[PDB]
DNA sequence: TTTTTTTTTTTTTTTTTTTTTT
DNA sequence: AAAAAAAAAAAAAAAAAAAA
């Protein structure tokens, strides 16, 4: 070795190679990159040795695999395949523990991807601890990340993970791979959520949604069944608004029921909605709009119960109490973002781009977003983007 | 050897280098120094390795640089280098993992700087144990802070963290070294802030924040929903007051709409304040201003959801409500910072030069503070700093 | 040679420096012939702090300051920054323990501080400079020549990555005092606490303010001054609580008006308005303030939120300022809890608050009577005891 | 059993089984700067009033500790100070003494010179032991060790010492309390376990005798709607008072605004004053509070504050000296309390002439002499007896 | 043991105390072999229970009586109570 | 024939990780 | 929010032991 200046260009491009699902290839950055390092933590039976042989099988129709297994014995691994069901045609398939004995197996197949299905569960020979010992992890992982960096092989590893929920071992391993992905779904769900909390070839704001179901992990193609329903006739105060789930868009869709008071002080009550948001927005349009509304009660709800914390989902709560009040109904396929300002003004939303993909990824046709928002965003051509400046102008043109 | 004097000593100045990055000039105290050992702790994948391929860019720019690691192959940096810019100041990388060769490359091209990235995946062959070793880490710092002060050569250094987030390694590492930083980021949030936790030559209060993106960190200059612009000109009830967001000042916008009530009480509906304190503003202005608002409404938000509850928002409070009733605009180049006292005082408040520094650097025109809080300010030429000390000085002043 | 109980005394020559909120950690002053130990995290601020110390005290004698783990540029580049060497004193920035020795049987310093005992090291023995042998000799070299000579030595020592101090814990009992300087990173305030001190008190803290002129003394961490209140201003009252062990100053403001819409408000900020509302009751039974038909607007200044039942005594004046309109004195402190009979009770620590009164410079604290007994009051504050709100009401108004 | 010394702290006495036995090892560890010291110079000083004592150190010149005696002020009557280390010098002391209660200030800062190791050396502190064990069989002089401690806690090598030791108890106390807790933890000649408190003070140390949280009897004149309950913490008793104020409702609907108790047991109480006693409350407001702020919530409260609202309502004051427990059940019923013998003791032992109590708990209980407890069945027989 | 398949059987020789209250809630009797764990509040007769207990059960066979927390002197001058 | 010494062992302290407990 | 289980390292008590 010797110190190079950065204009001796020997950087060959990573031609990395996308499996056939999608949300494996999102999460991963595009693709799988050759020399990677992915390890893939998660709690026990979430999915993470099915989506390892899912991949595995599609892989091995663009290049040889070798998966590698200590905690499970290879009659189960293929009884898990034909529940599968593939050709297989170069997936190749080793029942090991010893590091040697892998390693030897590794340098004869040569192969362009490597599986390891615990971490916790192979042994160099050296290291006299126990198999999920720490000093057994970094040096199987040392070995491992010469064999990646060596021979350009795209090494998968399973990681075990403590009852907190995060990867076990030594944080030294967290740092020297390339990518870390987590896998995890809670009961309330059948979902699983792939995500990436570091990855050092794609950014880690993608994650990927399966389902599992008999016959392995299946892509779930919409995040948000729970607005799907078309609208009866009639099915005034409705809206939809792209809202925000921790890093996914998710598009949700918020009613209101707007009702003469009778016998007592006007009263709002909410579902997956704070109350006072809603009286807040109630005033804007009473005082910029000159809705009549300190003598209506109101009822607002989400769909599905997802609660709606963030501000851009005033602009669709507004639409929503307007859409009942007018007794109008808005388009199925209209979509709103935005902060509702007590000056009545559309304020600008973060992450404003993912939001109008996602829109235009659900086949919505028109999103009215903060016209401050649109400096320098780039639409997809195939959704009309409207941008507003004030709520007169959203009422005025929806209705 | 031998020395022994007394405080008539030469006093030898400190030179500053600073680079293109204000936000990262900021933290370190306006600039590297040389001869000064800089840690950078943080979390895997948190960007460290990428911010200092952009600062080793810029010194690149104005000395010779080393850039060693044993993280990552040339091959790895120079994609990245691509990924984030022209290659417009090439730099001397060295994939070098052992210390002796290290010592030596550095002796024979004698940088200005160097960046070692992490300390723990360095060893050297004359000593010890295991790679990340107590034992090795500790002897590769003595050698650097020796290195560092035989040639004042400015060194960078990537610190692994713990799982508890903590640096790594022996606290004689966090006492040998001179600046110690954290790079950091909730999960909540896209922004990383960039902080000191000891810094030998300048104030550990300046912290800087970067977003990341494609092309790799940018510095985003204003951490706030507030860009001035976004006033809808005629709109009346708003008002803006710099708020401490733990240690760093911000922007932040305190919206009221104040109408009479159409029921026997009225309202006090409020978002991201304390009711209980808007309702005293209510009354301190009532008592002493003389708004008759027993017979009014008031709603509050706060624009873009962000929590503000320090004491000094008070009197944006006030001027945002007083607005409101009035009718009258306020002009979005003011910014107020001040508590309200029910006697109508303006109450002096904490880090007041902080306050005036950031309201200066976003181009506010005036900003409003306690007249008692301005003794000794250094308060920039920029801006004129208004002392007040009553509530009804300023409703004079504005209105 | 047992010498019974004849053995003759002399009291400690506890000098100064002019850091205060240095001087009351150490329970009064620097005694000589005495080791302290300074612990606390990297950065905090441990050899600004013996810098403006070691400034201040050559005022009053020779100092020497020595330092193995930085250069004497670095130390007056510091002091040149902290301010000026108007009070030069000796820089050694030393390693070898001997020579230290030999220069301090010179130049016989009335102060010695050393910057990091982790890196003093004798020749007698080698190993990792803050190896326990290493600094178990030294600090038994200290041990003798704070003795021999009747030097006052500070030293810093390392702190582990728990807040606790390294090298071995016979260390704690040679030396005799043992401070911790602390702080936190949503904050800026530094804390001096004491976890040993066998000549004097370790219920004192000092608080410090970093700034780029150094560790400021923070006299009056809340902010209220006697300068600032409005010359007629009616309605508030000043009290003094108590964070944990510290006393801090606070200042309840209260506005009472008619409750022209609707019924009586008691809406509250830092005190508890069930409290507020129990003293408004007081009032209008014992002291007869028509204050049912009244709202009443109260908060604590400064947002210190306030918990301990000693502040009902100042909320009580300042309701009854407000609605008498007339002002309380500015300088007039309060302390006790009130009793549903109109009594004020008994409050702890009645002592340290008014000791942190006086040092305040308020003019005169008014105090439950019975908690006078024993008390040993200080001579620059004003101490009134005080048996019912009605006695109260009529001295205050 | 031998005979016990006491000192004059009773506090100590009860920790240390009863007071001292004679001719055997105590060993008092725990973290630098809790009290030892100053705990052992009191002990030595009252001790000094029985016979011959004497203090050795080597970690505290004598001018240091008659500068701590002279704060204390004790009189010291044939009271020895002896700064030393070579523990064959004091051996031969001992000789030329013959004492009667021997203080070791620190067992890791003597040595003797000829045997082993450094001072910290467990070897060397073993053997001084095992000499110092021969020393107290000689002459049977009680012995007095204070301990280091490991940085854990653990007596700086415990086994060796602790089998020697017979007696091991801890002095600690957290980085905010006033008060220092000293546990016995082993103990050959008392209870294995117990626990003595003490404040530390620029006084020295003072016994926590009695709850460490009483704070009472601070009782004005003709002060109705006041009334003192035993209640407890956790398993200490406490004595505590509750006020009430009731007062028309001039303006607005009744309030019941409340501190420390429960508005809700309040409002149950109420209605039972209403429904049984005939008090008309139900036009009244009525604030109540817990004196000094404690959280004073548990059943057995209920007797002492229907008590304090029926005097506030009356305008008649309650006696100082009489102290109510007693659940109030919706009847009217005085329901059985938990532990009624300790609360009927703590009343006693504060000096109290009478306490109300549940009938139908006065069964098997050993009622004090000095205290009428008085059995009631009703509320409207308490407020016959009391107004 | 070596080896079983469902054979050798002394069976449970359940051993009473005189308290059959106490017997009743076991399984009408003690159990060789076994450990038995008694927990209870505070000094409420946590203790006094189990040496009483160990008073009749000394009349059947030999009791071995170990205290940690309470000395030998207190021990048996409640047992002379009994 | 004691004196290093040096392995072997204890054991303590620092530090990192992780299983319980609100 | 709190403890206890492994890893790494230094301090040290001890002895197999070869010297000086
Ligand atoms: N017919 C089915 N047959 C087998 N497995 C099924 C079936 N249906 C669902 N599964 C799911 O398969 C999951 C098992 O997880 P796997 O993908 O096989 O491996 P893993 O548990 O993630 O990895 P480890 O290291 O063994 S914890 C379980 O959570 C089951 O819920
Ligand atoms: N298009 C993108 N391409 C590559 N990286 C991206 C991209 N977008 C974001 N990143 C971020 O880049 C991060 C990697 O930052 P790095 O500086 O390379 O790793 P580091 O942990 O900070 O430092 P080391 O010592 O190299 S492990 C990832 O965590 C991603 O979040
Ligand atoms: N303009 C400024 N220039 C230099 N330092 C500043 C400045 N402003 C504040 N500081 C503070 O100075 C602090 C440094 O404190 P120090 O005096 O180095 O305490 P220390 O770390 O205990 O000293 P040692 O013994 O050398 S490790 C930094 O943490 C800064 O917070
Ligand atoms: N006015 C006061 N004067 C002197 N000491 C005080 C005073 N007030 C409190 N003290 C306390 O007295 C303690 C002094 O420690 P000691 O009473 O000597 O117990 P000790 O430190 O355990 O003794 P050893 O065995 O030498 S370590 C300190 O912890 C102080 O907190
Ligand atoms: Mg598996
Ligand atoms: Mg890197
Ligand atoms: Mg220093
Ligand atoms: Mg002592």
């Amino acid at each position: 070795t010797k110190p190079m200046k950065l204009a001796e260009v020997t950087s060959i491009n990573v031609n990395r190679t996308k499996t056939e699902m999608e949300e494996f290839n999102r999460v991963l950055g595009g693709g799988v990159v050759p020399g990677s390092l992915v390890l893939i933590g998660g709690d026990p039976g979430i999915g993470k040795s099915t989506l390892l042989l899912q991949v595995s099988t599609q892989l091995s129709q663009v290049g040889t695999v070798l998966y590698v297994s200590g905690e499970e014995s290879a009659q189960q691994i293929k009884l898990r395949a034909e529940r599968l069901g593939d050709i297989d045609s170069e997936f190749y398939l080793y029942a090991e523990t010893n590091m040697q004995s892998v390693r030897a197996e590794v340098e004869r197949i040569q192969p362009d991807f490597l599986i390891i299905d615990s971490i916790q569960t192979i042994m160099s020979p050296e290291i006299s601890g126990v198999q999920g010992s720490v000093s057994q992890v970094r040096e199987v992982t040392a070995e491992l990340m010469q064999l990646a960096k060596t021979n350009n092989i795209a090494i998968f590893i399973v990681g075990h993970v403590t009852k907190e929920g995060t990867l076990a071992g030594p944080r030294m391993l967290e740092h020297m791979v390339d990518t870390v992905l987590y896998f995890e779904g809670e009961r309330h769900h059948t979902f699983r959520i792939l995500r990436a909390v570091k990855n050092r070839f794609g950014s880690t704001n993608e994650i990927g949604i399966f389902e599992m179901q008999s016959g392995g992990l299946v892509e779930v193609l919409n995040p948000s069944q729970v607005f799907l329903e078309e609208r009866l006739d009639g099915a005034t105060g409705s809206s939809i608004v792209v809202t925000m789930e921790g890093t996914r868009p998710i598009l949700a869709e918020v009613q209101a029921l707007v009702t003469p008071t009778m016998f007592g002080n006007a009263k709002r009550t909410t579902t997956g909605l704070d109350f006072n948001r809603a009286s807040l927005i109630m005033a804007v349009l009473e005082k910029r709009a000159g809705l009549l509304l300190q003598n209506q009660d109101a009822y607002l709800k989400s769909a599905g119960g997802v609660k709606l914390d963030e501000p851009a989902i005033d602009l669709a709560v507004a639409v929503a109490i307007a859409s009942s009040y007018k007794d109008k109904p808005t388009n199925p396929q209209e979509c709103f973002v935005g902060e509702l300002g007590l000056t009545g003004e559309i304020r600008r939303v973060n992450r404003i781009e993912q939001r109008i993909n996602e829109a235009a990824k659900l086949g919505f046709t028109k999103i009215y977003v903060p016209k401050n928002s649109l400096t320098g965003i780039t639409l997809p051509k195939e959704i009309q983007v409207i941008g507003v400046t004030t709520i007169q102008e959203v009422l005025k043109k929806v209705f």
